[PDB]
């Protein structure tokens, strides 16, 4: 588990990154 692919209800599957604290929205 490296980063979370969770879906949030505004239908976008948001990257979000606990592990810095990073919120990412383009897959690297």
């Amino acid at each position: 588990s490296e980063w979370t692919e969770r879906k949030t209800a505004d239908g976008k599957t948001y990257y979000y990154n606990n592990r810095t604290l990073e919120s990412t929205w383009e897959k690297p």
